[PDB]
């Protein structure tokens, strides 16, 4: 009985409501998130693009850019990792299936696929386009059918709220769940009551994307729990703070000609070592 | 065709000492460029601890490093100096493949060191180094493998803490005589030593101004007085990014919301300007 | 610095038509170079069927191809023309990223086509080819993405098979006008048609002389009489390698030994000579 | 959840000896499966000479191999035994990461040998091996890193040509005592030797029946009589494939057409069947 990341993801859900899931930009941060107490983590598509590739979250990244990051993270962190699979990385059901089987094999616990057209955009940006309900239904069926691990999770995300309104988004969501989606990700919700309506209408775990500087208020876990939200996602929160701190170090070092004045903003060498279990490894080298 | 190595050598000519900052990923390479830096660095200790979440003990593979080189150089035009540890393999063939691959991936140069296979931070105790002759063979293999004459083969010696100053300088002399184009005397404890290395080899020397190690936090002015050609800050940004990320994780877990740390976050517009997001969205919308 | 694209263009002026053979992996690229070829090809059908064991229906990723490009060009100096299908993505950004990545991987040039998704690969006759304007957009994105000016951007279209000769020629002229540097018209069955395309666009024309298809096995002399600039043999060696490998598997399974098929095998020394084995091992012996 | 390693062990109990054929790429792995084989192999010499066009002298990296493992196992369900040379690095940490990475890539098992870093083919002269103690440490690290208990850690010894038979058997016993699950005595020259190894370690032994080497082309019956559990044909198909490819290149270059060699080619219909083409298209 080999370990199933997906099974571990489903177990975390039953032990935390809502289950907080934080984006981890790289393997180091996955370890930091685990040490902080989280029971599940996330690989943001916008993060693979903007962080790993330094590019816009506009469907430019490829499946392999993401797989590389999944392997790096799951090779060292035992937490179940939910992965952003954008639209499935291809225009046919064959692409969706390969995507699903590859991510399962890379170590992921689950993934979400959205109903946007090819060159997708952040769910919190204007002018997004979505495929037909039928089009998305086929994507979902292909994904579910491709599962090699029954516990791997196939989550459906809908970007329809801002484009077709709430009733339309709910109808799509119900059809997606009927097609096999196991959990639902209604993107960029503006009101708490909406989460409740979605939850009541599809009766499968609901995810709330609590990202900064977008269309969604910074709801607390208490508020989300009252709306029956199953999980709270913070996709790029740590990444945003990491970039500001790094930018600060770069600027000060450039203007001052030394980093002395910003040493107090740095994780210490010992802290890094403790994060990666450094001493236990070096000791083994010394014993040779 | 453009030569990153040529751009690196040109940067040395415009700035002395040339500040080179480690960039943990592509995003950070763009931030460094925007900050004014003329050259950047891909830390081996960072590929290990950041990209892999593992100790800087010769566990990473050539490909883990190649992946980060392509990601950074695909989007950032600055010449990238790359940490190639000992060449990734036990033979001269591994060293040669490492050089050719890194050149093709987009790097401007690399540094290879004289430690044994399972190397450790130059700022950690009990390191073990190979003989002067063994290192010379690694250097000769690296130099002869160059497919771009302007690519830089920098030799790093970890011998100061192991055999002493005189021995380390003797090794540096042999390394440069063998073709090493620049020298990286690791974990120097006194400012005066940099001057001695520089005088002894007559090639650009790099000072590794990393935090929490054996080397004082020398300023560019002080390094200039010691004839240092490059001042390297390998993981500085990374260390601050880690503390910031950790703080966000802790606050969110304790408070159930990130409201109280919003003021520590890079804004959406700042991120967008950093990755030229508007240039792309405009094209899509038109 | 060396430019594979420049070498490819040089080969074209020296050999006409230029024979370009598909090489399924690095080893075969070396065999092709030793056989005298001046340019080689990375077949999209071969990456799918050979490297992935999958049908040529748009399932392969850019990365799958890039891996093969690096393996081949890291060891073989011949200019490599690469099949880039439709750019590996939904937009001009994907097309641009594909061009830059392949150049960095070591390729000499690539061909991009006009199908919608993999609809043409799937033999759909209707709404399977993008509009002339959409393909022009793909071509412009690719040409503008070139980091090496000598890298080659070739346009491929099999519109003849669905829209007729006239429409195909009209698309080709628009593609070349948009910046396509060479043309790969697919599904041609008559020599005279190659001449018609050559006259219509006035840029090098590629003839796909693959086996078991609609196109006859035209000879280089015949292709020259039709003004064809290059002759492509995409999977020729691959097909022979598969039959030979299948034969070894069957005999070994039926007989319990490979004694009876030893005579069908490349010997150890022939392999060693192909990969310059001895020059390497000697260096290890004299450390 | 499926375990390739468990499948490999099962194949052994169902086929005696188990014929294991090297598959140079995913396509050939499907050909092997369609031909009736129950286990396949990823040759290190093949990854080097075929996928990279380089000598089998420790130049390939762990990732070069991992890429071929994923390509083969993503499409072919047969258990794949993988050549891991010496663990891909100078330390036990490298050996461990190699084991864990190969399991995740989809392999059923791997073999690690007792040669020095820049290793060479077991059928080449002048090989150098590490001490018995050094190999034992590589084996312990490898066994301890197993994330799937059914994944197989096979130890290979190249000591026969260097230290002789008794020394090779002594090393083999130490390797198995260290946790090696199966044994690969390389470049054996006499059938009887296999029996001596089998009697000495009592774990399944693999015979490397590669061509043009130090080992006679023993039949599966001869191998069974010597108590050999597995018969390996590492590059057999690869060798025939290269000669056939070379022929096509030469003829095409000399004749200006491939007409005269069409009969040596797998047909399009045959290729499509081998990769289940029509199975896809109608979906
Ligand atoms: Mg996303
Ligand atoms: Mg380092
Ligand atoms: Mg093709
Ligand atoms: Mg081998």
């Amino acid at each position: 009985s080999l370990h199933s990341p997906g099974k571990a993801f489903r177990a975390a859900l039953t032990k935390e409501n809502p289950l907080q899931i934080v984006g981890t930009i790289n393997a180091n941060h996955a370890l930091l998130a685990q040490r902080a107490g989280y029971q599940a983590i996330y690989l943001s598509g916008g993060g693979v693009a903007a962080g790993s590739l330094g590019l816009p979250d506009l469907g430019i990244s490829t499946l392999d850019d993401v797989l590389t990051d999944i392997r790096r993270i799951t090779d060292v962190c035992s937490l179940p990792l939910l992965v952003d699979a954008d639209i499935g990385f291809g225009s046919s059901a064959f692409n969706v299936a390969r995507t699903v089987k590859s991510m399962i094999k890379a170590g992921a616990a689950g993934l979400h696929i959205e109903d946007q057209v090819g060159a997708k955009r952040s769910g919190h940006r204007p002018n997004k386009a979505i495929v037909s309900k039928e089009e998305m239904v086929d994507r979902i069926r292909a994904a579910v059918d491709a599962k090699t691990d029954p516990d791997f999770v196939i989550m459906a995300r809908t970007d329809a709220l801002a484009v077709e309104g709430l009733d339309a988004a709910i109808e799509r969501a119900q059809a997606y769940v009927e097609a096999g989606a196991e959990m639902l990700f209604p993107e960029a919700i503006t009101e708490l009551a909406m989460y409740r309506q979605f939850a009541d209408a599809v009766q499968v775990p609901i995810l709330a994307n609590i990202t900064e500087f977008g269309a969604t208020p910074l709801f607390t876990t208490d508020e989300l729990r009252s709306a029956h939200v199953a999980m709270a996602l913070y996709p790029l929160s740590a990444f945003r703070a990491m970039n500001r701190a790094a930018e600060h170090v770069y600027n000060v070092l450039r203007q001052e000609g030394t980093q002395k004045s910003v040493i107090d903003t740095m994780q210490t060498r010992n802290e890094l070592y403790e994060s990666i279990n450094y001493y236990q490894y070096e000791e083994k080298l010394d014993n040779l």
